[PDB]
């Protein structure tokens, strides 16, 4: 068994919701979902996912929060990013870019590179 993934899911809106329910029923991995807001915590705590409060003002905070995962998916705006990928590397976990809202995102993508 305890050969999971341990996944730390950053952000709790709808795609961490998702993200959190697809990885709560597979048999190889585990998740934590991490947020700034108690009760949009309490909502995946209503689905059984163990959550813990994070601020990505607090950078040294984040890493430690991270720490002991196998991989960061950030379910956060875009404009995050660079924070939760820094705090993804000084905790030793992969980060996997996955944003709250793929649309928006992949459109910021095609600016960066429509350059």
């Amino acid at each position: 068994n305890a050969m999971r993934w341990n996944i730390c899911v950053v952000g709790a809106g709808k795609i961490g919701q998702m993200i959190a329910a697809l990885l709560k029923t597979s048999s190889n991995y585990s998740v934590t979902v991490a947020d700034h807001d108690l009760a949009a915590l309490a909502v995946l705590n209503r689905m059984g996912v163990a959550t813990k409060q994070v601020d990505a003002k607090d950078e040294a905070g984040l890493a430690k929060a991270l720490g002991g995962f196998d991989a960061v998916i950030s379910a956060a705006p875009f404009f995050l990013t660079p924070i939760i990928a820094k705090a993804a590397k000084a905790a030793g976990a992969h980060y996997f870019d996955l944003t709250e809202d793929v649309a928006a995102t992949n459109a910021v993508r095609a600016l960066v590179e429509d350059s």
